[PDB]
């Protein structure tokens, strides 16, 4: 190899998208966990989530309708609640007493859905639910603009090593990292960054291309990251939250997707013209890393150098999520942090880019 | 789960479809039991069936020649006899003496061709045989207009359930069952039904929906279901036969076929028309339950009412095809009965069928 | 069955193509041998192998860029060198230390790229390097057309039992073999071969079909087989060499290729027209082998006939490619002659090819 499969998925919350495509107003299918999932509202617009085959016989819940506050089963018309207690048979003398399927703990979180993952079968821990990201509900930002794909061929695992990578920042984004920090504690793994564009990379000027970024970026659990992204070209100023998530579907294949909001321009002309602007840059970003991530394995014991950092730190980090509650042990999840020195890089990458504009 | 796969296929018939379709004169390949069968006929224009793959170095016979009673392997011509018999190799000095491949016992029997498996490897029991239908041979009836779609990601073993569900005919069908009885003896599992049309499926009146069907379905052996559909709209009669049959390719994958044959009409006008109209009828009451199993698991340990009836006693008739002969036990093949009572659930439904059209 | 898979992939060499199709100057991907592998060449032009995924975090090599000697990773710029030694990480104060991928051993001959493989992980026997065809190299002879196909659903193993069989020479390519014999010893299997054109194949006359073939064809190791094609149509002379050859990608399938190159005539209007008719002329001969390997299954124990010749001396002989060096039998490896006497069946089918043209 690199690396032996999973047994389990990871323990957490796990993001299902956009809320609002959860609600119109029938079920949905999703393939998930090594299950299929039914996902539906309410009567009260609260979003439920069950194992999507009916335990009767077998229907597919999610081929079939909401009634109340019930999802009615395709097949037979039972009638199963977001708790997964059947509530009715309608044509029977007597639904069955106290019969229920699966539920899985769902969370509404700045607009988008998260269902809860346990292979204990244990409740979320209140200490890991997921922050509000505030500027979800500003009418000053705009509202996410949200994009997934499916990744088959591998693991979800292999795309949070992307945390602890200071080089990537030059050779895939095209930017200088500038300052790199990790902090790994509790639950949550962040990267906190400067970068610096790259002068070759067509937004040179001089004095014309020099955006500078600052980010910084936290796992919050297992499967999803908040990016909030800080960059200026001078003085004018931009804001971002990218949200960079993903849920498994198979031990070998994931749903990987990401949103984004801007800080609206004020403004202006609509308005519109420019966050679009704005949305498909650091969605471009993003899909830098899909490109790599697409076209890559795992491994499982790498070679590494000093400016690798904490590649180790974050793989125990991550492991938490994976064994017992009952079984993590302190350096999982104590707190760590390092900086990864980006000087002499700096000075090598300084010296190419040189290089490369004296033609 | 729900459900340990079966570790055989069934011992049974099992029809590979209409006669006449194998005939033109050219061997035919089908996957069927997770091999590949070579099926062509005779001089005398009588129906074989062989593995496909012949026993020299491996040819597909499928793709070879029928010349005389033998196929004619594509790679270096051997004649294989529909016993499986090395009749001739052309070319050589001495034909291996008393060689064969494995043959597969035939019947064609109401224009359709069944082969016989058995995982003991026995012949045919004479008192399994398919019964004749007369009215595939009366020109006062059409011929088999038939259909087949390839099932993949279940087991041909799910779509016997149906025999035993009463409450499907309401949600699935749009009609209200009245009369509910089944019977299993032998290899035979049989239901017999009285369907009254739904006041509130577009064919209403009043005084002018309203059919009345009397239905009687057998499974003859595991796989193979003829259904006697005899209709009325008042006093205009009408008969039909659907045939529902399967075979298994794999253990996750059957092909799934039917086949409809009506009473013609006297007639008229040619009276094609309405033959059309009647076998899309029928073939369109099939396809619903299609939709059905193809989104839908098997329940291995299903939450039952009373209102389902004898689910189990059928699981247990149909266990008799996977166990040897000698293993078979008196209750999976003892006469059983029961009628099941559809008035509770016939009060409940004409209750929601006059709730809808109060709108 | 028949039979039980290889556990591992035959020691030898592979072809992999043409050389100058690797050269273009960027890196090649192949899958192969159950891997992915890169394939680029020095600032030297000469071509090397190495493991496809870095070392380093798993970025595809295949999907980055040839720098000086050195192939760049597409994630972090790592350099590796065609002995697989990690040259330089670019932006680190400290490359690794004595830190390599695998790399295979290339070998270009006759303008076609070669990849050593052995299970045991030992070089390249001298004894066992694969000649140089003169032809190649001639501007009296064609430049090589190359052709690929990828088999899935079976393993490689299954097509070098053409060697041994005289009479598919009728039945697939339609001449009558009139001498054939088989020649086992080393690394080295090969056929001798007269055949006839059948005159019931449109191209009779009488006095004007009639080509007569010499073929010389030889297996040099597992894989890759030259076959020299001295053909006549009375007293017009044509020559030719087909390459047949093919590797592993798993072991349920493997890349089929071929190559012709032909003795350009003199000639002569330009000329390339009529080399054209020459070489799609072998390239449809080898495809009628291909119409039968692609539908075909392999025989483990197979029904033999006399006529059948050296089938288990064969197996035998290729039985050396994935057993341990240290394991190799004499039989396996010692000289091994049959004349497969072809009388018998050249009479019977002449009689068929009489009986044919009487119509
Ligand atoms: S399968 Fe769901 S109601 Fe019967
Ligand atoms: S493979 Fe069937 S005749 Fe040789
Ligand atoms: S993955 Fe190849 S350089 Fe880092
Ligand atoms: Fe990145
Ligand atoms: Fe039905
Ligand atoms: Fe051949
Ligand atoms: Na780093
Ligand atoms: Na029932
Ligand atoms: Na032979």
């Amino acid at each position: 190899d690199a690396g032996a499969l999973p047994t389990r998925y990871a323990r957490g919350w796990h993001c299902l998208g956009v809320a609002k495509d959860y609600l119109e107003g029938k079920p949905h299918g999703v393939e998930a966990f090594g299950t299929k999932l039914v996902v539906f509202a309410d009567s009260h617009g609260d979003l439920k989530v069950l194992d999507g085959y009916c335990r009767h016989m077998g229907g597919d819940l999610s081929e079939g309708t909401v009634k109340g506050d019930e999802v009615a089963c395709p097949f037979h018309d039972w009638r199963w609640g977001g708790d997964g207690r059947c509530k009715l048979v309608p044509y029977a003398r007597r639904t069955p007493r106290m019969a229920r399927t699966r539920s899985w703990t769902t969370d509404v979180r700045s607009g988008l859905l998260f269902v809860w993952h346990d292979h204990e079968g244990n409740p979320p821990d209140p200490a890991v639910r997921i922050p509000e990201i505030p500027e979800a509900a500003s009418d000053e930002w705009t509202d996410w603009r949200w994009n997934r794909i499916l990744i088959e061929g591998s693991n979800c695992r292999d795309i949070i090593d992307n945390v602890t990578d200071m080089a990537h920042f030059f050779y895939i984004h095209f930017g200088l990292p500038t300052y790199f920090k990790n902090v790994f504690e509790g639950h949550i793994a962040s990267q906190y960054l400067h970068n610096v564009g790259r002068p070759d990379v067509d937004d040179l000027g001089t004095s014309y291309g020099e955006a500078h970024l600052d980010s910084e970026a936290s796992y919050f659990g297992p499967s999803f990251m908040i990016n909030w992204l800080h960059n200026r070209y001078g003085n004018y100023k931009s804001e971002s939250i990218l949200i960079n998530c993903h849920y498994p579907v198979t031990q070998n294949s994931f749903v990987l997707q990401w949103g984004v909001i801007v800080e609206k321009p004020k403004g202006m002309s609509m308005t519109d013209k420019l966050s679009r602007v704005f949305t498909e840059g650091v969605s471009k970003g993003f899909l830098q890393d899909v490109e790599i991530w697409k076209h890559k394995t795992r491994i499982d014991n790498p070679l590494l150098v000093e400016e690798d950092g904490a590649v180790y730190q974050l793989r125990r980090w991550y492991e938490q999520f994976y064994v017992d509650v009952a079984d993590i042990k302190p350096e999982m999840v104590e707190r760590f942090e390092i900086e990864v020195d980006t000087k002499r890089a700096n000075e090598f990458w300084n010296a190419e880019v040189e290089k490369n504009l004296k033609s």
